[PDB]
């Protein structure tokens, strides 16, 4: 017995978290661990000559581009409905969260008054004027941020907020959030917005010590309430192996899995916040309830208002 998972969470092997799952099933995992984006389009190419059961995504806009190019099939598990919450599943059953990250603001308090910083919409204020970077429009990341917006706002509010937000950038798009985070650390930029757990990478020394250095420099703010993204699993349209792939995936999605895969990208669990000491100390946080399905439907609408506007 064996199955075979192509996953987009390519940081930091979780071969560890596979691993302890063969050994308490007997299920043999081989896994990849590649770019999201070149998963989907081997997978377009194959199509019924894949390998892939089970298939691992980061970002709303990605699990939405897998499911528009019909890359899952609907499974059933009472476990993964009755325990995965449900704005962070497919209301069709096609795929499941598995983990959690936060994109919020970060903030060098020597450049920018940092009491005047509590949410998104505190961004446009005037006083950040040359004081505001952003990584480019090419990450999902910050698609799925701006369709958050577009979800709970509408498109007209979202447009004014990105034309305020747009007008205090001075300073060339980053390409990357940890430049970003180093950007902010340094002082060249008093704010940015990355996911929370690159600040806690940095912090951990993974990046060793000048990124260390500056990631200490810097206040991390958890907009209230929180826009929350996910990585999740589904099990290929074809797979070969699809009994262990949903063994597999209900083992992700349950309280060790879900634990284990976040520990290793100091990601939040499912149902429970990181238990990570660095994590944590990043403070308290509530969803705003925006379901991850609806980060996929106005990815297209955040795409063009994100060009309208000039973030580019
Ligand atoms: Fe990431």
């Amino acid at each position: 017995k064996e199955v075979k998972v192509y996953s987009g969470r390519h940081y930091n092997t979780d071969k560890e978290v596979y691993q302890k799952f063969q050994e308490q099933t007997g299920i043999k995992v081989r896994y990849i661990e590649t770019d999201g984006k070149a998963i989907i389009e081997r997978l377009k190419r194959e199509g019924k000559n894949s390998q892939a059961d089970l298939v691992i995504l980061v970002d709303a806009a990605i699990i939405e581009n897998a499911s528009k190019a019909n890359l899952f099939q609907k499974i059933n598990s009472n476990f993964l409905e009755n325990s995965v919450p449900n704005n962070l599943r497919d209301p069709r059953n096609k795929w499941f969260g598995l983990t959690r990250r936060l994109r919020v603001i970060i903030s060098n308090p020597d450049i920018v008054d940092i009491t005047k910083i509590k949410n998104f919409e505190d961004l446009t204020n005037p006083s950040f004027k040359g004081k505001v970077c952003l990584r480019n429009r090419k990450s999902p990341y910050n698609q799925s941020l701006v369709s958050n917006q577009i979800a709970k706002k509408g498109v007209g509010q979202t447009k004014i907020w990105l034309k305020g937000l747009i007008s205090n950038v001075s300073t060339p798009y980053f390409s990357g959030d940890s430049s970003l985070i180093r950007a902010v650390g340094l002082g060249t930029c008093g704010i940015g917005i990355v996911n929370h757990y690159y600040v806690a990478r940095m912090l951990d020394g993974v990046k060793g010590p000048r990124d260390a250095s500056l990631a200490e420099k810097i206040k991390l703010i958890i907009p209230n309430p929180a826009h929350v993204n996910i990585t999740a699993g589904g099990v290929y349209k074809y797979a070969e192996n699809k009994t262990e792939a949903i063994k597999l995936l209900e083992y992700l999605a349950s309280s060790e899995g879900s634990q284990g895969l976040a520990n290793k990208t100091y990601e939040h669990p499912l149902k429970e916040s990181s238990q990570n000491r660095i994590v944590s100390k990043f403070g308290d946080f509530t969803p705003d309830n925006v379901t991850i399905k609806e980060l996929g439907k106005f990815n297209s609408k955040a795409i063009e208002i994100m060009k309208e506007v000039g973030w580019n």
